[PDB]
């Protein structure tokens, strides 16, 4: 029931696992537009190579333009090394810092999964629920409450 | 023993798991009022979508109004992925930062459980103790000591 | 130790969870500072907070109002059925470190992070163990002096 | 897999700070990074500064010191950490990952995480392009260029 | 090949496990002197009770005098509780912050082992290599590069 026709939303997503990323971004956008009246022109969609650059990508963007809310999207899958654990730890803290420093709401749209299936399931495939929808609504709500 | 009739208290809670959240918020409010003489009109109750927004929701509110203490309430349940571990990590650190930056006492009313039953038990259901009561007293005590 | 700090002003903030273990710890710290380091009883402020999570904020608030040469944060955390223990420990350990580095005031880590009650009591000097409160009292005095002189 | 670009950064100034532990793995990584930025992104050899520090723990400080003296559009921190018999591995990794993030966010300069956190030597060499693996240095080089440009 | 005759080095070490600490400190000092031409009178050696005080001990010292590099030395052995894990976590981050805040290179000379034997082995005893030597060279190198 929350409508944000004047909200300016920023979406920065990594490019790793497009098979999972795309469904997530679509869900977020479609949800904001169809269910919250956000205007397509007001949604900026940017990207970075991997999830590690998500924090800096967001900080750089919110320094140039003004946004009411931001959604950081990326997919991390546990591999053979400890890489997964450390990147997740760095990003989860990084996004929190960027949001608290800037005063701009930052929605955590990062999937930290054990395998590909868990990722796709959370992107709405194979009978799962698209988490991007949830993030889209969260962005709108936080955007309005930030006033 | 501690009475804070002039205290202004803020409560920000996530909306995930209302079955557990409500009992927790009720307990906190009721305890502050009935046991600490806090005035109903001096208690602001706000909400955010999920626990990850708890730190930002709080930072934003304590920047607009003045409160003597804040209680951050949310429920996190371990799931199939690593989502639980990283959100918990981020929120626990984020709340601590918001409290130390602002100088305003922040009570940690976050349940980090393995299953729904553990959450409900800690909300006072099924023969358990409502942790919201404890948080309510903690807020009043910290609010007064902050002067 | 042969270090004497008769002019030192010490702050002790402890949580109230597990008084059975907290009291011996605080007593040990106070008695050691007094009997072994010549700290004056009137120069030792003892404050408390509900739980260990409030330890960092309780300390930050106090060192902003008064001046202390050293601070001892005391609390007892016991592993429970949930992940509560792990996250509170994490937040407190980092919070204390930050309060100390921000203020320039030495903060002694008097937090027990145990698996069960017996481990805590044993480290508070009961059942044949050594009272860690003693060590914290001495550490406080040493850091206090090295912070001034 | 990943997802690079065709982006050209002829005016970009890139800094590379690497540890010296495990040169057998470090070298391939640095070469990959450099070669990819040159051959595939048109970065000029003269605009690439390569510096080093003893171990990975000094990576954050080495970077902070350098970006305070000169101006770079992007930085790549490279190092290799192998799990050993103690907890040394876990704590050094934790400190470095957070340290790099802080340096990048404090300075506003993009910092690429070129740190390998593996269980054994084989895993490191494989990710350096040896024994049939993919050289991760290449990916880091493209990431640096892309962030360098987007930082304007 | 690196000589630092004008470098001023600070060594702060804990006093827990002197059996392992001493060889580490000697290794660092002897290496800086015999192999890097650092002058004995330019090496300040201080101490704190335990490893948790390492960060503050260092911050306090580099605020009073000027050093080109600092080496924090301490030994942490896993015990029956979680004490080991949390102290290690706090110190590893603390040192990093002190170094990044001050701009002074800080060498991590902290051993985080499972038992005494592992510590002594890394201090040069029982056929092992003295890690103190490495730290000494690291301090000299970072001190010069800091210019």
């Amino acid at each position: 029931d929350l409508k944000g026709p004047e909200l300016r939303i920023l979406i920065v997503h990594a490019r790793w696992n497009l098979q999972a990323i795309e469904p997530l971004v679509k869900g977020a956008v479609e949800t904001m537009i169809e269910k919250h009246d956000v205007k397509l022109e007001n949604i900026d969609i940017e990207s970075v190579p991997g999830s590690y650059e998500l924090p800096q990508g967001i900080r750089a963007s919110i320094a140039r333009n003004t946004y009411d809310a931001v959604i950081g999207i990326g997919v991390l899958i546990k591999g053979s090394t400890m890489h997964f654990e450390y990147i997740s730890e760095a990003v989860v803290h990084g996004l929190m810092r960027v949001g608290l420093d800037s005063g701009v709401p930052v929605i955590f749209g990062l999937l930290t999964v054990l395998n590909e299936e868990q990722a796709l399931y959370r992107a709405g495939l194979n009978g799962g629920h698209n988490h991007g929808n949830d993030w889209g609504s969260a962005a709108v709500e936080m955007g309005l409450k930030a006033l």
